[PDB]
């Protein structure tokens, strides 16, 4: 029959159509995959001044609100914090969220089995003038944590310009591309600001707009902390120019709900020696948690892979051409 | 015959089930899988007191044996530290294990090849009432580590509350999660300890647990330092609700040999600046290390995959029927 | 005709050949691959002395050119440093860089939108003799970085050892490696210095020979800055003895376009507090950057894999064979 022949070579030519176009043109079978090799730098040039209670206005500069300093891939800014200056090992009232005792024979002497604030010394000392709080050896002034300042202390942490640094490499091609690329000068790293659309090139990201990109607001994410996560993608084709080959970013926001476990958040200490006593001040910092991660990988064409993937088009072609063989037979 | 054709039936209607289970149902064929993109919070709730001969009480709060404050990935705990106090710039005499000198001759102006602690003066000076050393220009007094306290001084940190806070999103089907589950909520986290029977959604893990769970001990390992691995791995089920997306935590012993390099140990200072004179404090910490590595896949119904894997199906059944044809043959 | 049959046998023969030695030896299909858990620990020593103008000879040691003192990964090394001693804030004259005014009427009182240094109040007063600048709030003294020092003040870091300790271990096959391999002992370590070919086995790399072998040169990097991969690669058939495992290492350069944001740099602070004030040390460090990469697979004899590959072999012969068919047919 005529139409059963038509029908075989319809078949055929639409699997041999099929592997021709996707397993060469559109998956790049003919050219080999390796990883590349990356290390991210940033640096964050911003300033901030807070002007709390009690104490004089405080200078926050890249190396103050930048905890990983080395210029790590996961670095935190600090956009809030809570202050508690002054901090020396003594015997005083902890924490009301630990316990709150009515007289000394509630308290017992030792440590808490969770969240411990100090050595219980098993006596019942005021906190304040309601409440009463056991006795505990460690660093004195505690930390009260419930009052979060509705506006942000670092509210400026929005204008603070971010610069990535990435450097890719990849090791089976010995090729070597940074994110500073041909497009990018010296001028343009002076006045540009990176855009989806308008400057895509541009390796100064503003951190409002990659927290906006995520999909969350600034303000509530600084008030009690966030993470955001950048990821550099690299896809690299060597048949072209190397020109071709730029960074795409894309800009993910990890949250949760928030009931339960809202923002991030750190405690960090400055240790320093006043009047010959050691003290510290203990921070509590609420800040936007950044990850940059570098995937991608580089095509370029070889012999091998090519003769390969004309094996397999030619088994999968004269498989399929018996398949609907034996179907028409049956 | 008759005996062949109920062969030739029964391959193929084993390989049907075969093509029409395993690569479905067991592989998911049908569902595509994509990477997480996550990042790793860990709190640390603790306190431990470590009383040293010659010096006061010292309190280590979460701050101080979380050497990593931002929160990342990888975090050291410190369980023994060696404490050398008030170290100065100066020319004070080097360790005995970098040299030992009997005359002034002996010793060479300049700095040592390998491990060098100073730039040697050029002249014997008695280290003790022993043996000489030569004279470095150093910080002073040059660390002594030849005695470890068998007593881990952080002891109380095997009880160590440990939260990890993970959240990961999937950027093919942009759907975010958190470690922390429906089932968990506000009241449960307040005294729940990590199970691997118990309870496995609890995000509270107790450092001992862990360590244990890991095939090492806590108590030998917290003399000298161990590294142990977490690894949370995230199978999901898209098909079926969020809720079933539950995450799994294994964890993996890190130990080498304790003949040649046992444990883990770093050094590091602080910084300050006393009666007019800069002077910092030097610890040997020997602690453990957390790494915690995040992998996981998810898998939602799609018509392309589904497509691919009836005409793999298809194609297997068709050469399974073929191979049997030409085996019956023969 | 026998010569049909001949060239029938002889495809036959060749592509048994083919199924029985290529896929089984060479690709080890027998064999299953598990992916390593990975935790890497690196240690520095050597000590290098700055001597500046005015400021009295530096000792900079193991914990001061290694900002990470847990010793991750990714670590930076110091190389070259610009100090601005004694920092306080206060009203000072902004940098010249930043902007110059003639007139106080010039600079407008709020902060500047890129880059900002400090918070303007609209008074200029001179940053020298020759020009004049915005009075700004913060630190007094600006760090200037218009000079950079061509001999670096830390050439001496070309000679520092490198001590880089990895513990991997497979969980599919519950077998743990370290990079201490039974052919290194503690004599050996003693002194040891890693070269491709004499000495494959030791981890005491040599600071200089890794920048060198990246394929840059350590001097130029030590002004800057500098990046610099190190790729451990784990290659193991865990049929045959433990002993034959043994990483492989492999230094990756990472560098880009010299005219364009030449090498790697940051800025730290160290707070104290010095006659009842608080001041700072600001340092801009050029330092190499190092990170550690460790990827790596093992193969152990299974019977499900040896099944898989058998069956996968009988359906590629009985193709072949009837392929070949066909094409004798015509
Ligand atoms: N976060 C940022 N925002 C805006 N511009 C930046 C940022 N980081 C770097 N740049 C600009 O990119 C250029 C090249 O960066 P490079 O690493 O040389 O910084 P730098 O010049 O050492 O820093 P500085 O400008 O503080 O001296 C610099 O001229 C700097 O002005
Ligand atoms: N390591 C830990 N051990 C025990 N409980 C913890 C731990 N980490 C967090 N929690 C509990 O989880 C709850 C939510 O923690 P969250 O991430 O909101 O930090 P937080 O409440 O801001 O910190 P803090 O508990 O210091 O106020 C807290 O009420 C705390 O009691
Ligand atoms: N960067 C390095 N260069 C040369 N030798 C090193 C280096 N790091 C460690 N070693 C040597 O390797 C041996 C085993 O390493 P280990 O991790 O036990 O160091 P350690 O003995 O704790 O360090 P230290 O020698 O400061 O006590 C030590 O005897 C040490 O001398
Ligand atoms: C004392 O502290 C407790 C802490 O919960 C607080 O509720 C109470 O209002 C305080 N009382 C005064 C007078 O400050
Ligand atoms: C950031 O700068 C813009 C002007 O470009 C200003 O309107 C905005 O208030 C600034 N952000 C904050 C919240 O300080
Ligand atoms: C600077 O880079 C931009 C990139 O958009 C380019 O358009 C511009 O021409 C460059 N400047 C010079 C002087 O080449
Ligand atoms: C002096 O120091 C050396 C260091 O190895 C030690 O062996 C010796 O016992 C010490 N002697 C005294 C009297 O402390
Ligand atoms: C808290 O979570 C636990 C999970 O084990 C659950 O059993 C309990 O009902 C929850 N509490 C409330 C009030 O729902
Ligand atoms: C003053 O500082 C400017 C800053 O660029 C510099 O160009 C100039 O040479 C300096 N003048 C003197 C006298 O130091
Ligand atoms: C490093 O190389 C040799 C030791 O091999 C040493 O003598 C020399 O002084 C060192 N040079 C530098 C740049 O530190
Ligand atoms: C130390 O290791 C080296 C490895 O090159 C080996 O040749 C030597 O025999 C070892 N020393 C001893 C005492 O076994
Ligand atoms: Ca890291
Ligand atoms: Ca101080
Ligand atoms: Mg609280
Ligand atoms: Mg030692
Ligand atoms: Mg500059």
């Amino acid at each position: 029959n005529k139409k059963v022949g038509v029908i075989f070579r319809l078949i055929q030519l639409v699997v041999l159509v099929y592997v021709i176009g996707w397993v060469f043109v559109y998956e790049k079978g003919y050219q080999t995959s390796s990883g590349l090799i990356s290390s991210v730098s940033v640096k964050l040039k911003g300033l901030a001044v807070t002007q709390l209670q009690g104490l004089g206005p405080q200078v926050w500069d890249v190396a103050d609100y930048v905890f990983p300093a080395h210029g790590d891939s996961s670095f935190v800014v600090m956009t809030n914090f809570i202050m508690t200056p002054q901090q020396a090992q003594g015997h005083c009232a902890e924490n009301p969220e630990g316990g709150i005792c009515q007289d000394d024979s509630g308290c017992t002497p030792g440590k808490a089995e969770r969240k411990a604030q100090g050595i219980r010394t098993g006596n019942c000392v005021p906190f304040n003038g309601t409440v009463k709080t056991c006795e505990i050896f460690g660093w004195c002034p505690v930390e009260v944590d419930d009052k979060i300042p509705s506006p942000a202390l670092l509210h400026e942490a929005e204008n603070f310009t971010l610069f990535i640094k990435n450097s890719i490499s990849f090791p089976r091609f010995k090729v070597n591309r940074r994110n500073l690329v041909e497009e990018v000068n010296g001028t343009y790293m002076k006045k540009c600001l990176y855009h989806k659309i308008l400057h895509p090139l541009c390796p100064v990201f503003s951190l409002g707009y990659v927290v906006r990109e995520s999909g969350q607001d600034f303000r509530s994410l600084a008030e009690k902390g966030g993470v955001v996560g950048i990821t550099i993608d690299w896809e690299c084709d060597l048949d072209w120019h190397v020109r071709h080959c730029k960074p795409i970013y894309q800009f993910h926001g990890l949250y949760g709900e928030k009931n339960l476990s809202p923002g991030f958040n750190f405690r960090f200490a400055r240790h320093f020696v006043q009047n010959g006593t050691n003290r510290r001040h203990l921070f509590k910092v609420f800040g936007i948690r950044f990850d940059i991660l570098v995937d991608g990988k580089a095509g370029k064409f070889d012999i091998i892979p090519t003769m390969t993937t004309i094996g397999s088009g030619i088994g999968i072609f004269g498989v399929a051409t018996v398949l609907c063989d034996l179907l028409l037979l049956h």
